[PDB]
């Protein structure tokens, strides 16, 4: 069924790259190991990078789900972000030598395997949803000007954290999650200010600068 | 000028080739090479490719010192001040574009001698860093003194910012880039005239020091 031998191909794929290298890995050899004609092959993925698309998504999909247990008993903002930013890195950890591998790849700005590209476009939605999810049932007070955005900022975060996570040397990660951590207190932080009368003028300016910019 | 025209001709030649060969892939027999001189005479000007790099660095900080010499004398206020600074910067940059688009996967490692935030960098960065000194300095906004270093600081790291989000745009001028620089511009030297009001001052530490501790190149604690 195409819907499902579409998900058997992304799958050979996937750990094909892992074992290999995503450039040294050829829509052919994925084809092969497959059992599949290279036909068929581009049938359900035009080319490389859809395969990426396609796992992006996948990651995104998983990410997703593993953030019940978590959202399901925090209430407030701070560990809500902490754990689904800690999720994150814990589903990212096996992909970490791809990551390293990858990374020259989709670090190429014009290149359909970055994030902030357009066809990373449903990557991008999906992720933002996670970040809706985690204020819209966070019981700790967020002013009007900000709720509009900061899904968005927190989705930024994420890069930054996904970037640093790629480079961080240190033993299991442990930097990484430090990141998190902080990255969620700083955040928190920021909104609780953010509920000071002196400085809406600020908030609204951010609120601006965040509503036009990619 | 024999000796500065090499000492170009090198850095150009080399820029080039990491701009298509990739840096990894590139050497400096393979530079030496193309600008068609000798590896001594080449080793002579850079020690090595992170020279390079830093060579790099260091003329573009330079050039965006020169450049702004006239904004900062004819404008007053903090954003306009902060305002054409940033601008000049981009159009300094505007050249290294590709360049930049390619180097990017090179100097995002922050644990890398090439990152602008490696103690190699030093001497681009603290060039580059006291130009936001000078920019608060001279400005009519007067700026508090516990935050007198931590703010130059952020300043750059939101250029960075600005660095990172112009490798990425691709508008026609990167004309979003120049709007960025502008709103950007805006929302910090707002965000400094409010930081004169005390409740604000936390968030602008704490924020400091998840970079400081993260990252090298800023001032400890």
């Amino acid at each position: 069924k195409s819907e499902q031998t579409r998900a058997l191909i992304l799958e050979t794929a996937m750990r094909l790259f892992q074992e290999r290298g995503y450039d040294r890995t050829t829509m052919r050899a994925i084809a092969q190991e497959a059992g599949v004609s290279v036909g068929n092959a581009y049938y359900y993925f035009a080319g490389k990078e859809h395969l990426i698309q396609g796992f992006y998504d996948r990651i995104a999909a998983e990410h997703r789900a593993a953030v019940r247990e978590v959202l399901a008993r925090e209430t407030d903002l701070e560990a809500r972000l902490a754990g689904v930013l800690k999720v994150w890195l814990d589903i990212a950890t096996p992909y970490h030598e791809f990551a390293v591998q990858f990374f020259k790849n989709a670090a190429d700005p014009d290149s359909p395997l970055s994030p902030f590209s357009p066809e990373s476009e449903h990557a991008r939605v999906e992720a933002i949803g996670i970040h809706r999810a985690v204020l819209a049932g966070a019981k700790t007070k967020v002013p009007e000007e900000l709720r509009d955005i900061l899904p968005e900022l927190m989705w930024l975060s994420q890069m930054g954290l996904v970037l640093y996570w790629i480079f961080d040397r240190t033993e299991g990660r442990e930097r990484s999650y430090r990141l998190a951590e902080r990255g969620a207190r700083l955040t928190a932080r920021g909104v609780v200010l953010a509920r000071f009368r002196v400085l809406r003028p600020l908030v609204r300016e951010v609120h601006e600068l965040f509503t036009d910019f990619l």
